[PDB]
């Protein structure tokens, strides 16, 4: 008879598709990170995985077509579907975060803030694995400075390989991607990184299974955003 | 006109995340932008399907109907359901749906090798009890082998252990049941509950016979539908 609307349900939209693998990984983490006795106790989620959004690095570094209009469209799709909170499992796309937040009715939670908060306070010197555009536009720079953090970026030659790893994953070869990425991780560690931000939502997929062999904590930006979204969801009177 | 696929999910949420992964894995794409457009409803509050069917619990239908329309209104032109048990309501939804719907049952039977006549079935009690696969298998010339009652209780227990979050526990329960089916002559085993592939993951090669993944079967069928238009 009576159905509770998704808005009243505190439904969370995921504005994804950058890329699709990263979005599927976030969904997987919403299940893992939420305490639930059964199906019915899991978080209500609506997902946009609509990958036609233009490449973020091409736009930012090369003046390629901007993703922004697509972001706005699918954000509105989610809102109309009942999302009361929106999360974007793409670091690079947070270039547009403030712009989107201007047009959003829903609450929006930054992957950047969530990720930084999940770094141990004691880690002062922190590696950053991210797309070229995320580094170039300094998305993490401002915030890291506020927390008194020193980011260690790979050198130009290394970053080229990190970028290659990211796109090999986006292209669907994890094994190859790993072969590319692992040495760069060791380089950052060799350079004194006390932790490494996985600052591209493809990186956790590449690292998965090898973390136990990595000599410092990896901070997972996707997981960080999920945890932050769960906390939002669970702060409601009908949630707790 | 983008041929967007809606996923009416959330039963349960792990099976839905699993379907998304397979969409990525099963679609040839040179880059993000060549992957399938997907809108996903994972809104798990849908009432337990088995409890309704077997135990007289609340009916999931009006929920399914609601999220169906939600997906259509977001622009999904084709809808898929990564729950076998939910297909008790498939025809009903299909009758209210403007978007195209693709049945997990047909897709899954279609992916069984022709040479496999005697096929094991791992599924929920409601899926077995309501005979979702039986009339369809019969028409194809298939003979379904299901676990004996004691074994089925353990299968059901494995499924709910996975939904509850322990994969390791679920495996300990499920694995012997798979071995039992093989001992009884199964030429292939349908994983007929969408949590099964998740439990079986990593042990597949350790299993003698082929396992037919209902989730994967649905994704492939959806991809085919997507790639079937003049502009795609
Ligand atoms: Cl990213
Ligand atoms: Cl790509
Ligand atoms: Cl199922």
């Amino acid at each position: 008879l009576y159905f509770q609307s998704n808005a009243m349900k505190h439904t969370i939209g995921i504005l994804g598709g950058m890329g699709p693998a990263a979005t599927a990984d976030m969904l997987e983490k919403f299940v893992e990170l939420r305490h639930a006795s059964c199906d019915q106790q899991h978080i209500p989620l609506i997902v946009s995985s609509i990958p036609d959004i233009p490449d973020r690095t091409a736009c930012l570094l090369s003046g390629g077509p901007s993703p922004y209009r697509y972001l706005e469209r699918y954000l509105h799709m989610l809102e109309d579907a009942g999302a009361e909170c929106i999360v974007i499992p793409c670091n690079t796309a947070h270039y547009w975060f403030d712009d989107l937040q201007n047009v959003a009715k829903a609450r929006m939670i930054s992957i950047l803030d969530a990720t930084l908060g999940d770094i141990p306070p004691s880690a002062r010197h922190v590696g950053l694995l991210a797309t070229n555009a995320t580094l170039a536009t300094g998305l993490y720079q401002k915030k890291a400075l506020a927390r008194g953090l020193t980011l260690i970026q790979p050198e130009d030659a290394g970053q080229a390989l990190v970028m290659q790893a990211i796109y090999t994953l986006k292209r669907g070869d994890k094994t190859a991607a790993q072969a590319l990425l692992l040495p760069q991780i060791d380089s950052l560690i060799a350079r004194g990184a006390q932790a490494i931000i996985m600052g591209c939502t493809e990186i956790p997929l590449i690292v998965a299974g090898h973390e136990r062999a990595i000599a410092c904590p990896m901070i997972d930006s996707t997981a960080s955003l999920v945890r932050a979204a769960i906390r939002w969801y669970e702060s409601w009177p009908d949630t707790r």
